[PDB]
């Protein structure tokens, strides 16, 4: 089952905006004969020591290292690049080919849809439905970096002294964006354990996560201090990272660096960070996800449809040995 | 003598600026993504099908057969 319904979906997720749907990049070789900076990576493209490709058909300005990085077809990199010479309209036209392309695949090759819902066993609202969220995966998600972020502040080591006990009473605060969280703290400890997790909404690749570590004061100091800084508890040291550092899950240690006024700082932090740009990372080896779904439309297409008989497939040559099926059938397993 | 004062001013002009002041046109392939005009023909330059040269060190945007 599990297999079954998980093939399904990325089966009516492969075929909803087939792949066939997308346009190369038309790359040359382009001096940044000026600074200059990449339309993936926003880092410096300068001179011949660090040229990029400028596409002609995308249009788009990046390093060699990141032309391939600019992960979306020509279309929607020729929008992309459109909306950072300035026309961002380009981008909303062309997630609107993104929807067209699926209401004239759906239009046109419902029977694509049908037949992987009726492979699949599925009834007709429910694969509306699942088209809704499949639709929704490629629609919703047709030009998405709304990344969910899930930061366990793991544990740090050699950290400064500044506590009531004369070790330190190090917590951790954890910032993205405005939004600001904390941990716990654990108290009398220079080499402290939190595995404390905080989620955050990231909307940009190009932001900041700050990462803060605060002896915790409090004493009458504290409750003076207060009323003068915002950060009450004696620091300790912080890490701040890039979103395009981040991926998938993440689990790294940081040296700390200074921030306030009162600042003495030293050694480290460790950080756990899970980043749900991630999706189907639950693949069955894409092999195995093909053969589900080719015994499933086997038994279909020869049981179902045909009653046990195996009807002969809309075959080609000897090559009859590469196509299984019939167009539609033949197109969902191509 | 008409030679002799020829090449007396041409070599005077060819080492008052020698030919070794000059420097080199590092040209990229660079695609005029939007409609451009060529730097020393000011024609068209234009997608794929009309692509430019754009140097890096002199930055310069021209034709291929301009570059």
């Amino acid at each position: 089952e599990e297999l079954k319904n998980h093939v399904y979906k990325k089966t009516l997720q492969a075929l909803i905006y087939p792949i066939s749907c997308t346009t190369p990049h038309n790359f040359e070789v382009w001096t940044a004969t000026t600074p200059t900076y990449c339309y993936e990576c926003e880092g410096l493209l300068w001179g011949i020591a660090r040229q990029g490709m400028r596409c002609t058909e995308c249009g788009v300005k990046c390093h060699e290292k990141c032309q391939d990085l600019l992960n979306a077809d020509c279309l929607q990199r020729a929008a992309e690049k459109s909306s950072k010479h300035g026309a961002e309209d380009r981008t909303q036209n062309i997630i609107m080919v993104l929807k067209d392309r699926m209401k004239i695949r759906e239009r046109n090759k419902p029977e694509i849809f049908e037949l992987i819902q009726e492979v699949f066993a599925v009834t007709k609202s429910a694969h509306t439905q699942q088209m809704k969220a499949v639709k929704q995966s490629v629609l919703d998600g047709t030009s998405k970096w709304s990344a969910k972020i899930s930061i366990t502040v793991v544990c740090a080591q050699g950290l400064q002294a500044k506590d009531k006990t004369g070790s330190s009473d190090p917590y951790v605060t954890v910032q993205v964006g405005k939004t600001k969280k904390r941990t716990k703290t654990i108290y009398g400890n220079l080499n402290p354990v939190w595995e404390e997790n905080f989620h955050f909404e990231c909307h940009n690749s190009s932001d900041r996560i700050k990462v803060r570590v605060w002896d915790e004061d409090d004493d009458i100091k504290s409750r003076v201090k207060q009323r003068f800084k915002r950060e009450s508890d004696d620091f300790l040291g912080q890490t701040i990272i890039e979103v395009r550092t981040l991926s998938g899950e993440m689990d790294v240690w940081y040296n700390l660096d200074k921030r306030t006024d009162k600042s003495a700082v030293s050694g480290a932090i460790r950080l756990h960070i899970s980043v749900e740009i991630k999706g189907e990372e639950k693949v069955a080896p894409y092999h195995v996800q093909y053969t589900c779904l080719h015994e499933n439309l086997f038994h279909f297409v020869t049981d179902v449809q045909n009653n046990g008989v195996v009807k002969i497939p809309d075959a080609k040559g000897d090559d009859a040995w590469k196509v299984y099926y019939d167009e539609t059938a033949q197109e969902i397993v191509d």
